[PDB]
């Protein structure tokens, strides 16, 4: 009973009518953020969504019949699967982010379709490799979210007043983001030597990422 | 009599006096948004621009007899018939705006010198390596801006009310540009897990876009 | 009985788990970020963090025993020294800032994992290639500070007032960071032509960067 | 005469001399900085700075005999001549302006250190191959600023009312500086559709950049 459906995945009629439907569900989760459009035809899509649900798991069950423990081991499909399973708790009791997570179910159109796949996996490539300073940048990280919360946060709690927080903000500086006029400058009017932790923490940062990113170019 | 055309339009003279219009049109462009100008020497410019749209007509017809059916399958030239086109089309027909679309004509500058055209090119042909990046890019771009407007929008639809809205705020955040004190900040002050959405998408953005320059350089 | 002391600080035993130490106390002191803990739980982590600054101590003092003059040519371990050094310094020196550098030891982590050191070590050696491009723009930068505080500093003393601020604002313009809302259109309000000084400033530093990368690349 | 004079300005007393007043100077100027300095030292200073260009100038005179019509064709010495020549025109009457530009003999320890020279001559030498790309997007610019003038300046005259205007703040948004929520946004409040205009716009600038950089790099 194998051979009968082994047949029916390897088909160029199975993967395409798989493709062709997550391009579907894509257009036509695009029509849903528009709640007009979810009066006159809201009806259609929570079926639609239930329909293509269904197919799809059907669909996972069928390859591991026929791929068996290789499935397990490939990490596209491992993700098809992750990505389908989460899409079907019920949205009730469980926290309301997984009705919004389904649309993560687009990214199947990465692992179904090729050249998409490869320039993830070639991406994915650099980060074994890096995972060491990424290292580094957290410790890094750490130290200084301590030291801001510490030196900081007691008269500026939003910026530094939890550790988690002084990490956020000592995150945005990182991206350059209105740091200056933004929160240096507010903390100069208190701690007129901030500048002594954020220029330098400022050259550190950017220093890691220029070498980083170069590293990448020689390697 | 189709043959003695050929040799006049494609002479070292044609080139170099079409050229030269351009330039003379930039300059007289430039003049028009000067409203003190205008009253002052308004009316030999809009007299010397339909002359200029003439001129370039002439060469256009001139040259699809000579070219035939290969002058609609040079991409150069069908920029040097869409740019004249446009500046053909009446005014209160269609849209208001077109007429003010005008000055992409001293766009020829770049379809006439060869040096020009071979820079941009240039810049045109990683751009078809690129078409992998673009569309893995513009994928993920739009599953995340679905995941904002539903997340985001009823609380603030000015950011993410909308796709559109919700695509903008997401193509911004990605340029960094006040990304944190002015929309993530705020966001986080009725939503505080809102990093777990943005700083995710920012690692992605800004790393999919580092590793496309390594490629463009190495290959 | 030298060579059995030198047997037992050099142990792998011995290392990891000071190396332990220090990701342990590097996890009580996020906790010591915490009010609410440090009022019920206070007491652990104040006597947590006596005996290993004391275990610290006792490890450098062994460590130059056992390596002498040698323990005092070695880079990281001087940081080593140094920063539980500090630690040993006491509470108040009116100047209660250093009860804060104590967090600095952490760093240690980075010292005591071979791997670590590797990626630190790779970082460094890109330096003094720059430090010739260090100079140039160290004194660019002190020129045109002196030309921003003689310029803006009497009606803006916030942001030129002087060589520091100068100093200060410039990097922050160089860091691209609201350099146009944020400060040279308000003075051009003031000083209509202050674009003259801040565009070509911007310019150069902009300049310089991108051919600082591609010197760190070939090098 | 000639061989006489000629001999001790080539000579690495002569120049070290100069290069030791420059240093001065420049220590001096910043010192200038501090009005509080001034009516307690600036007596010191206004002369010494008084004699400085009185050597400089001499020391100019004595070079231009050593290398006569040649010393006019030197880059660095023109620059010299003009970088005195301008703290020696008058600042009172006609303009007061020329005071603070005198500050830019400063610049000559460029001039006078030869691995200054090297890094100075190193950033130039990448220019000429440069230049037709500043070319393009100059080009490209100055379309767009034409554009943005008539598209935009009428409701937004601070941003737009001039093609200067134009210029800086597509330069800003080309900086990519507050564009969003300090530009763009608003220009959408009255023209929803503004980003038509500038979110294709940054992509080009973007892209262009890029591939600057990258085929600077492989050569
Ligand atoms: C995520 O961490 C980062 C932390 C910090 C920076 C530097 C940010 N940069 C200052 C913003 C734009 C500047 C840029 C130049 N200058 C530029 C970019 C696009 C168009 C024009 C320019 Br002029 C370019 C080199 C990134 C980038 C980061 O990721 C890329
Ligand atoms: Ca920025
Ligand atoms: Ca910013
Ligand atoms: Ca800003």
């Amino acid at each position: 009973m194998y051979l009968r459906i082994t047949n029916i995945v390897e088909s160029s009629f199975f993967t395409k009518f798989i493709i062709y439907l997550i391009v579907l569900n894509g257009i036509t989760m695009g029509l849903e953020t528009s709640k007009t459009f979810m009066q006159s035809f809201g009806v259609y899509t929570t079926l639609f969504n239930q329909i293509v649900i269904t197919i799809f798991t059907i669909e996972i069950i069928l390859r591991i019949y026929v791929h068996r423990i290789s499935f397990f081991k490939d990490p596209w499909s491992l993700f098809d699967f992750f990505v389908v399973a989460i899409s079907l708790v019920p949205t009730s009791s469980g926290f309301e982010i997984l009705r919004v997570l389904r649309v993560l179910r687009l990214f199947r159109l990465v692992t179904a379709v090729p050249q998409m796949r490869k320039i993830v996996s070639a991406l994915i490539s650099v980060i074994p490799g890096m995972l060491s300073v990424i290292a580094l940048m957290t410790l890094f990280f750490y130290i200084f979210a301590i030291m801001a919360t510490q030196l900081f946060g007691e008269r500026f709690p939003e910026w530094f007043g939890t550790l988690g927080e002084s990490f956020y903000t000592l995150f945005q500086v990182m991206t350059l983001d209105d740091w200056s006029n933004g929160i240096v400058r507010p903390l100069m009017e208190v701690y007129p030597y901030a500048w002594v932790f954020f220029i330098p923490f400022i050259f550190v940062v950017t220093f890691v990422m220029i070498n980083l990113v170069v590293a990448i170019i020689v390697d």
